[PDB]
């Protein structure tokens, strides 16, 4: 199949991160994360180019920076603070025993 394995966004606990991906992945970026953590640094520096920042707001990106499918094309949506900050450092967590070159598909809630 397209993924290796599953991760499950707590939707209910990150709320507009969560309704990011689900539409980011309902318009058709990749449900697939293809972990590549050396180049994040750059995926995010293309992804976010022009996009200014925004009191009160994070901007996440579907697909992440962390993905071999981040970087420039990436949705990149607005996200308020108070109810998503810790989103990004849960799925890191929640990836970190996975190899990279791992495929992760993404399930919202």
């Amino acid at each position: 199949a397209r993924y290796d394995d599953i991760l499950y966004f707590p939707a209910s606990r990150y709320p507009e991160t969560g309704a990011h991906i689900s539409d980011a992945i309902k318009a058709g970026h990749s449900d697939v994360c293809t972990i590549e953590r050396s180049g994040a640094d750059k995926r995010r520096q293309e992804s976010l180019k022009g996009i200014p920042t925004k009191p009160g707001f994070d901007r996440d990106e579907w697909p992440m920076a962390m993905c071999e499918e981040g970087g420039k094309g990436a949705s990149v949506r607005y996200v308020s603070s108070s109810d998503n900050r810790g989103a990004g450092s849960w799925v890191g967590n929640r990836l970190s025993g996975f190899a990279d070159g791992t495929r992760i598909l993404f399930i919202v809630q």
